[PDB]
C-alpha cells in the first residue's frame, strides 16, 4: 500500500509492473471543485480537503465533447476518443512516479490537443509509465474544460469570462507547485510539454504572467498560439456567444440573464449547438478557444511575442513531415483513406474551398499560383500532395517556425526539430504519410514494449527521443551523449538549424519550408 499526504488529503496509488521494475501510479486526482450548477462557465475554483483516503486507482471522467463520428470502427480516428465517461466533473490529474520513490525527480507535465473541442489524459498513447521508467522522471497529465464549457466568452463578465479551460490547465501547473515535492518531485525543475492546442497551451502560459512562476521550460510539439485556428478575435467570440444564446432560446437583452439561461441547459444541448455557431465550418474550425481576456491573456499575443513579452527560458520545439494529411479525408472532395486519393486540378481548387471558405478569389488563386508549380506535370499525385501540404503548411509548419524564430531572437536557446518517420503500425493509408499526431507515440515510449508489433529500428528511435526529451527537461539540453549521437545543434534566427528524426540517420539540416513559409508568413497576412 502506497499513500501520500497532500496539502488537501492523503491519496492511495497502485504499483505497476514495467520492464521488470515498478511504477506507481496516481490516477484521477481532483485539482480543483467540479465545475457544475452555478461554477458551470466560471474559473475553476479552490478544493476544499478531505478527511478519508481518496482511491487513485483508476482514470476519472473525461470533459463534455462532441465525439469523432466520421470512421466508426476504424482504429485510426477512435484511438482519439475519450475512453472513460464524458461529465462536467472532469478536473482530475494523474500521476506516475518511478519506485521506488525518487529523491528530487525532474517533473514533466503533459497537455493533450484535439482543437481546444476534444481530447482527455487518459489515453493509451499518453500513458506516462515508460516514462517515469526508463528515465525516472516523474510524468503529470490533467484534464481540463473544453468546447464551449471551457472556453465560451462574454468579455469582462466573470459568469462567462473565456479561457476556462486554460485556467483549469493553470491550477493544475499549482497543484504541481503546492503537492509535487510529497511524491518526491521537484518543483523548481518542471517542464511543460503538449501537441497541437496542448502546444499552443504550453505556448500561450509562456506569455501568461500567472503561469511565469509555475514552470521551468516548454516542450511545443506540432502547434504555437500564432498558428491560424489558436485564438480567437473578441469580434467572433462575442458573436458565437450570441448565436449559441440565440440556438438554445436563452436570447436575453441582459447579459447576464444568457448566461444564467445557458447553465439551465443540459450539457447535450450545449454540444449538439456548437457546431453551426459559425456560419461555415472547416475541418480545423475551433469554434470556442483561447480568446484576449485581459486576465489569462493581458495583450494580442502576437503582439507580446513580437516585443519580446514572455518567460526567458529554453524551448523545444517540432513538427511532423505530413502534419496537414489527416484532415483532407474530413471534408476534402475526391478524397478517401480507403483509395489512393488523386485528384484533378478541378477537385484541388475545390478542397481550397472547403479549407479557405472566407477568402477572397484572388486569395485562393494565390495560394494555387505558389503550390502548383511542378518540376513533373504528369506525376498524379501532384494535386493530392500539393493539398496536403497547403494544409499543413498553413496551419502548423509555418506558424511554428515563426513562432521559434520571434522567441530566439530574445536571448534564449532553442532547438527544432522535424519527425519524418512512419509507423509501422499506423492504421492510415500510405499516401497520408507521417501523419499529425504519431509522432506521440514514440515520445512516450510505447515502442520501448517488445510485445507490441513495432521493428527493432523503431525501439531505437524511440530510447533516443525519450532521452533528448529528459535531458532537455533536466539540463535544458536535448543532447544523446553516449552513444555517438548527433549533436543536436541551437535554433538561431539566422541559421536556422534543426535536426532530423528517423530511423535512418539523423541529419542537421537548414531553413526549413523556406519558400512556403516566406508565402503564408509574409504574403498571405495581406489578402
Ligand atoms: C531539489 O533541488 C533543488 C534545486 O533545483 C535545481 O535548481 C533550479 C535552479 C533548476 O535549474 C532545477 O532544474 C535544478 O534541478 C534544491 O533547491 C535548493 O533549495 C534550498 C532550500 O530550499 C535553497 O537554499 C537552494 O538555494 C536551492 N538551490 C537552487 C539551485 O535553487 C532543493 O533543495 C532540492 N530538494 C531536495 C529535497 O533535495
Ligand atoms: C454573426 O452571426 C450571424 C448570425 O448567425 C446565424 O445564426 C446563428 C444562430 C447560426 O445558425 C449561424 O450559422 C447563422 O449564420 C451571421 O449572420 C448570418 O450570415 C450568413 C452568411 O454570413 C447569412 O447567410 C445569414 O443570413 C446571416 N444571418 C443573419 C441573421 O444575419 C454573421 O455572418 C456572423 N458574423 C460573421 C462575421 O460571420
Ligand atoms: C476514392 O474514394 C472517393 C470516395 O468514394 C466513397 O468511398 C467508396 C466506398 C466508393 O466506392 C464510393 O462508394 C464512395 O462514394 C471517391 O470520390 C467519389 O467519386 C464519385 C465519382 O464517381 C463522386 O460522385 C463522389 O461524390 C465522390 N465522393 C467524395 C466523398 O468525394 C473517389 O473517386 C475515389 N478515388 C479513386 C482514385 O478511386
Ligand atoms: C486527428 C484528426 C482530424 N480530426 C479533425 C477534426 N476533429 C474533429 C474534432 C475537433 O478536432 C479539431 C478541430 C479543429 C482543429 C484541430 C486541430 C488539431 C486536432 C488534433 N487532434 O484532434 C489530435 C489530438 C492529433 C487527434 N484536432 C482539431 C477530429 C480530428
Ligand atoms: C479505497 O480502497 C480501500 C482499499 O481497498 C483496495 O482496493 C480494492 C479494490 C483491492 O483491489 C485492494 O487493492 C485494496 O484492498 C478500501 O478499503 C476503501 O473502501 C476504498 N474507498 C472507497 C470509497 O471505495
Ligand atoms: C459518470 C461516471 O463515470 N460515474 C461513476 C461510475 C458509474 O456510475 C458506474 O460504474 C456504473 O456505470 O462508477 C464509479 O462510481 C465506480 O464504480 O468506480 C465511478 C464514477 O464516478
Ligand atoms: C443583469 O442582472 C443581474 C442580476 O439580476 C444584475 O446584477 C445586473 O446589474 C443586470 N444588468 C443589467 C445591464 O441589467
Ligand atoms: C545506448 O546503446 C545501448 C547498447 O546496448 C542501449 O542498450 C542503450 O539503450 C542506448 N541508450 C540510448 C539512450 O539510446
Ligand atoms: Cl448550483
Ligand atoms: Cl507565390
Ligand atoms: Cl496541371
Ligand atoms: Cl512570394
Amino acid at each position: 500500500d502506497i499513500i501520500i499526504a497532500t496539502k488537501n488529503g492523503k491519496v492511495r496509488g497502485m504499483q505497476l509492473t514495467v520492464f521488470g521494475g515498478t511504477v506507481t501510479a496516481f490516477l484521477g486526482i481532483p485539482y480543483a471543485q467540479p465545475p457544475l450548477g452555478r461554477l458551470r462557465f466560471k474559473k475553476p475554483q479552490s478544493l476544499t480537503k478531505w478527511s478519508d483516503i481518496w482511491n487513485a486507482t483508476k482514470y476519472a471522467n473525461s470533459c463534455c465533447q462532441n465525439i469523432d463520428q466520421s470512421f466508426p470502427g476504424f482504429h485510426g480516428s477512435e484511438m482519439w476518443n475519450p475512453n472513460t465517461d464524458l461529465s462536467e466533473d472532469c478536473l482530475y490529474l494523474n500521476v506516475w512516479i518511478p519506485a521506488p520513490k525518487p529523491k528530487n525527480a525532474t517533473v514533466l507535465i503533459w497537455i493533450y490537443g484535439g482543437g481546444f473541442q476534444t481530447g482527455t489524459s487518459s489515453l493509451h498513447v499518453y500513458d506516462g509509465k515508460f516514462l517515469a521508467r526508463v528515465e525516472r522522471v516523474i510524468v503529470v497529465s490533467m484534464n481540463y474544460r473544453v468546447g464551449a464549457l471551457g472556453f465560451l466568452a462574454l468579455p469582462g463578465n466573470p459568469e462567462a469570462p473565456g479561457n476556462m479551460g486554460l485556467f483549469d490547465q493553470q491550477l493544475a501547473l499549482q497543484w504541481v507547485q503546492k503537492n509535487i515535492a510529497a511524491f518526491g518531485g521537484n518543483p523548481k525543475s518542471v517542464t511543460l510539454f503538449g501537441e497541437s492546442a496542448g502546444a499552443a497551451s504550453v505556448s500561450l502560459h509562456l506569455l501568461s504572467p500567472g503561469s511565469h512562476s509555475l514552470f521551468t521550460r516548454a516542450i511545443l510539439q506540432s502547434g504555437s498560439f500564432n498558428a491560424p485556428w489558436a485564438v480567437t478575435s473578441l469580434y467572433e467570440a462575442r458573436n458565437r456567444t450570441l448565436n449559441l444564446a440565440k440556438l438554445t432560446g436563452c436570447s436575453r437583452e441582459n447579459e447576464t440573464e444568457i448566461i444564467k439561461c445557458l447553465r439551465n441547459k443540459d450539457p447535450q444541448e450545449i454540444l449538439l449547438n456548437e457546431a453551426f455557431v459559425v456560419p461555415y465550418g472547416t475541418p480545423l474550425s475551433v469554434n470556442f478557444g483561447p480568446t484576449v481576456d485581459g486576465d489569462f491573456l493581458t495583450d494580442m499575443p502576437d503582439i507580446l511575442l513580437e516585443l519580446g513579452q514572455f518567460k526567458k527560458t529554453q524551448i523545444l520545439v517540432g513538427v511532423n513531415k505530413d502534419e496537414g494529411t489527416a484532415f483532407l479525408v474530413y471534408g476534402a472532395p475526391g478524397f478517401s483513406k480507403d483509395n489512393n486519393s488523386i485528384i484533378t486540378r478541378k477537385e484541388f481548387q475545390e478542397g481550397l474551398k472547403i479549407f479557405f471558405p472566407g477568402v477572397s478569389e484572388f486569395g485562393k488563386e494565390s495560394i494555387l499560383f505558389h503550390y502548383t508549380d511542378w518540376v513533373d506535370d504528369q506525376r498524379p499525385e501532384n494535386y493530392r500532395e500539393a493539398l496536403g501540404d497547403v494544409v499543413g503548411d498553413y496551419n502548423f509548419i509555418c506558424p511554428a517556425l515563426e513562432f521559434t524564430k520571434k522567441f530566439s531572437e530574445w536571448g534564449n536557446n532553442a532547438f527544432f526539430y522535424y519527425f519524418e518517420h512512419r509507423s509501422s503500425k499506423l492504421p492510415w493509408p500510405e499516401w497520408m504519410g507521417v501523419m499529425h499526431g504519431y509522432e506521440i507515440e514514440f515520445v512516450f515510449g510505447l515502442p520501448l514494449e517488445r510485445r507490441d508489433q513495432y521493428t527493432k529500428a523503431e525501439e531505437i528511435l524511440s530510447r533516443s527521443i525519450v532521452k533528448r526529451w529528459a535531458n532537455f527537461a533536466k539540463y535544458g539540453n536535448p543532447q544523446e551523449t553516449q552513444n555517438q549521437s548527433t549533436s543536436w545543434p541551437v535554433f538561431k534566427s539566422t541559421e536556422q538549424k534543426y535536426l532530423t528524426l528517423n530511423t535512418e540517420s539523423t541529419r542537421i539540416m537548414t531553413k526549413l519550408r523556406a519558400q512556403q513559409c516566406r508565402f503564408w508568413t509574409s504574403f498571405f497576412p495581406k489578402v
